[PDB]
């Protein structure tokens, strides 16, 4: 898209970074669904930040993997972004499955769903996503 | 409602209790929006649990205060529930305002929206809700 909004981009990135920092508060506390939801939301907000940075607008209705696909076309600097973002799904992480039992295979609840190993792999993916996007927004 | 599902009720309540416990992880860590969202989700899932316990079905597409209005009618034991649940909205807490900057007056982000005092009042309000619903479900 044509004209970017750097003020709004910075605002959303600030929150994305806060969400990733806060994921540390739930580590090794039997709250792995909260590590994963925080990382999912960090990822979503960082992508929306980048969308503001380029186009001055976004959509919170669009799934992160689809937002990442559009954003990745903005520059070769973002190569690999969509693969990173899609890895969250591969670990069974999305907005609804980290929160609601009716979306999980009976009888699982979110508190039962994610191992500490998975929460760690999800943090690694998220850190890489934020780094690719911060690099791109720095220019 | 006429036929309850105690197994589903227990599933949902187990997750609500886990969310309320997880809220403690974010206290005094500059993550008050996460304290509030966790308490919001705890409240919502406990209401859904009570709805399962009474009629064996619910809706997660209804706002918590609206669900509480229906549930309050189930028993004298639940007197005051609707107002108890409405406290969250009164303190500026709901699903979107604890997560998304575009819902907040510029330049505010969730990470600077909630004071530590508001975070504490929200935990106390959530305690009151959980108490009322848990006592009722121990029918």
């Amino acid at each position: 898209g044509s004209v970017g909004n750097p003020v709004e981009a910075r605002r959303w990135l600030r929150q994305a970074r806060a969400n990733f920092s806060a994921a540390r508060n739930d580590l090794h506390k039997n709250a792995n669904e909260w590590v994963c939801f925080k990382c999912y939301l960090s990822t979503k907000l960082a992508l929306i930040a980048a969308d503001y940075a380029v186009r001055g607008k976004s959509d919170k209705d669009v799934k992160p993997t689809a937002l990442a696909q559009k954003i990745e076309e903005y520059s070769q600097q973002l190569e690999g972004l969509t693969n990173d973002v899609h890895t969250l799904e591969a670990y069974g992480v999305d907005s609804l499955k980290t929160r609601y039992p009716d979306l999980l295979p009976f009888p699982q609840i979110p508190n039962d769903r994610f191992t500490s190993e998975v929460a760690m792999r999800v943090m690694e993916c998220t850190a890489c996503i934020i780094i690719k996007l911060e690099n791109f927004m720095q220019q």
